C-alpha cells in the first residue's frame, strides 16, 4: 500500500484559489455557440450568454478567466468590440476555415460575462501588432473614473462607473505566434507597452509577462534578468501532446500505451515549474513574482471529420487523471505558483463542457474541478509519503495526493489513482489533529480507459459516493478504484 502522513497542525502555505483559473479564446466555438448565443437565441439565456453553461461554471467556482486569447489575443483590436453591437466590424471566412467573427463579443460582454460567473477578468492586450496607445487606451477606458475620449465613450456604451481589473498579460506567446520574437526583443517591448499601463482610481494592474513555452529556460532567464521589476508574474505554457506533433493520437480509442504516455508527460509539469521556478529564484529569491501557468492540458487531434482549426476533441477520464494530477502539482508549488487556466473552457482542447446547440454536457475534466473548488484558497498541509509505482517500469507514481484545510476548518484530501488496471490502497495517518475527526468521500472512475460524456449519454462519468475506506484513530484507510479521483473531506468530530 501507498503510505501517507497528513501533520494537519503544520501549514506549508495557500493554495490560492486561482490555480483554478480558465481560459477562453476566440477560437472554433469556444466563445460563439460555447457561451454567447446573443440576447435572441431559442437557447435559455441572459443577456446573450447561455444559461446551462452559466449555471454549471458558477457551482464550479471559476475564480479566473482569462480572454481574448492566446494567439488571437496578439491579433485583437479591441476597439472592433466595443460600441453599437449591430454596427461592429464583422469577418467572414467563405472556407473551410470557419473563421466569423461579428465581434458581439466584446469588452462590455466579457466584463458582464466575469459579473455573472463572480470570477476575475484576466484581460491578454495585443504586443505583437498592436501599439503602445492601443493598449494603454484599454486600459484608461476600462478603468478610468474622470473625464475623457476612452472614459466618455466607455460611459456613451453603457458602463457609467469605472471596472476594477487586476489581470493584464502584456502580449501572448511572443516568441511564437505573437511576433516570433527573441526573449531580449520581446523584454524590451515589454518594459515600453508596460509603462504606459495605469492604475486610474482605485484601481491595481497586476501586469504579467509572457513567459516560456515548455522547457525554453533561456526565455525565463532573460525575462527575468532584463524586466523582473517591471512585472507582477510570468507566465509559462505547457500542453500534454501523447504523440509528435504532427500526429498528437486521439481523445478517445486509443491504446493502454498512450495511457502511460499522456500521463508520463502531464507529470512532466513538475519538472518544468520546478526548473523555471529556480530560475525565478536567482532573480527574485523573495519570490514576490508569481509564476503563472496560463495555458495547459492535454491537445490532441481532433474528432474525426471535424475542422482541426477549431480544436475539438473528446474528454475522458483520461483528462480527469491528467487535470487532477497538473492540479495536485501546482498545490506542491504554491509559494510560486499563483495562477493556472487550462486551455480552453468549451469546446476546445480540454474543455469543462462541450455543447451542440441547446445541449450540453460536462466532462470528467469538469468533475475533477468541482470535486477540487475545496482546495480554493484552501491552507496546504505538510505531507509526507511513499507511495507505489505504476506503468511501465514503473515509471509513474500509482498515486497522487493532496491534502489541506478550509476556511471553515474541513480537511480535503483529494487522491488520483493513476493505475486503469487495479484499485490501490492507501494508508493516510492523520497527526495533529487535536480532536476526532469523522469522513465522507467522494469519486469519479469509469470502467473504460477512454470512458467519456456524449449528448447522448452525458452522465456516463461522474462522480459518486465514495464508501470504501475505513477510519479507525487518526488512520484512514482507502481502496481507491482504477483510474479514479477522489476527494475526502474530513469534519472535526
Amino acid at each position: 500500500a501507498s503510505r501517507v502522513v497528513v501533520n494537519a497542525d503544520r501549514v506549508k502555505g495557500t493554495i490560492n484559489r486561482n490555480i483554478y483559473g480558465h481560459f477562453s479564446e476566440h477560437l472554433g466555438r469556444c466563445i460563439y455557440e460555447g457561451l454567447w448565443v446573443g440576447e435572441d437565441s431559442p437557447i435559455p439565456n441572459t443577456n446573450g450568454i447561455r444559461n446551462d453553461v452559466l449555471e454549471a461554471l458558477k457551482q464550479m467556482k471559476i475564480p479566473v478567466l482569462r480572454w481574448p486569447g492566446g494567439c488571437f489575443a496578439d491579433e485583437y483590436h479591441w476597439k472592433d468590440g466595443v460600441g453599437p453591437r449591430e454596427k461592429r466590424k464583422r469577418m467572414v471566412n467563405t472556407h473551410w476555415g470557419g473563421v466569423i467573427e461579428n465581434n458581439h463579443f466584446g469588452t462590455h460582454e466579457f466584463m458582464m460575462l466575469c459579473e455573472l460567473l463572480g470570477c476575475e477578468p484576466y484581460i491578454s492586450g495585443n504586443v505583437g501588432s498592436g501599439t503602445v496607445q492601443e493598449m494603454s487606451e484599454w486600459v484608461e477606458y476600462i478603468t478610468f473614473d474622470g473625464e475623457s475620449p476612452m472614459a466618455n465613450w466607455r460611459r456613451e456604451n453603457g458602463r457609467e462607473k469605472p471596472w476594477r481589473i487586476k489581470y493584464w498579460g502584456v502580449g501572448n506567446e511572443n516568441w511564437g505566434c505573437g511576433g516570433n520574437m527573441r526573449a531580449e526583443y520581446y523584454a524590451d517591448l515589454y518594459r515600453q507597452f508596460q509603462t504606459y499601463l495605469r492604475n486610474y482610481g482605485d484601481n491595481k494592474l497586476h501586469k504579467i509577462a509572457c513567459g516560456a513555452n515548455t522547457a525554453d529556460y533561456h526565455w525565463t532567464e532573460v525575462l527575468m534578468k532584463q524586466a523582473a521589476p517591471f512585472m507582477h508574474g510570468l507566465s509559462l505554457h505547457y500542453y500534454t501532446v501523447p504523440g509528435p506533433w504532427e500526429k498528437k493520437g486521439p481523445a478517445t480509442g486509443f491504446t493502454t500505451d498512450e495511457w502511460w504516455v499522456t500521463l508520463k508527460k502531464a507529470l512532466f509539469m513538475d519538472r518544468l515549474v520546478t526548473k523555471h521556478s529556480a530560475i525565478m529564484d536567482v532573480y527574485d529569491p523573495d519570490k514576490r513574482i508569481d509564476l503563472i501557468v496560463d495555458e495547459w492540458g492535454t491537445w490532441y487531434d481532433v474528432e474525426p471529420g471535424t475542422n482541426p482549426g477549431f480544436l475539438y476533441q473528446q474528454n475522458s477520464i483520461r483528462d480527469a487523471l491528467v487535470a487532477g494530477a497538473t492540479l495536485h502539482i501546482f498545490h506542491r508549488h504554491c509559494d510560486r505558483v499563483r495562477m493556472a487556466n487550462i486551455a480552453q473552457l468549451v469546446n476546445v482542447l480540454q474543455s469543462v463542457i462541450l455543447t451542440e446547440g441547446e445541449r450540453m454536457l460536462l466532462t470528467p475534466t469538469y468533475h475533477v474541478f468541482n470535486m477540487f473548488k475545496v482546495h480554493q484558497d484552501a491552507e496546504l498541509l505538510d505531507t509526507w509519503e511513499s507511495v507505489e509505482r505504476t506503468g511501465p517500469e514503473g515509471e509513474l507514481p500509482k498515486v497522487s495526493v493532496s491534502a489541506s484545510r478550509a476556511a471553515d476548518g474541513k480537511i480535503h484530501i483529494s487522491l488520483c489513482n493513476l493505475d486503469f488496471e487495479t484499485g490501490a490502497s492507501v494508508d493516510i495517518e492523520l497527526r495533529g489533529l487535536n480532536g476526532g475527526v469523522s469522513a465522507t468521500g467522494t469519486t469519479l472512475t469509469s470502467g473504460r480507459i477512454d470512458g467519456h460524456n456524449t449528448f447522448d449519454e452525458p452522465e456516463r462519468v461522474k462522480p459518486a459516493p465514495f464508501r470504501d475506506f475505513k477510519l479507525e484513530g487518526g488512520h484512514l484507510n482507502a481502496s481507491l478504484p482504477p483510474m479514479s479521483v477522489t476527494v475526502l473531506e474530513l469534519t472535526a468530530g
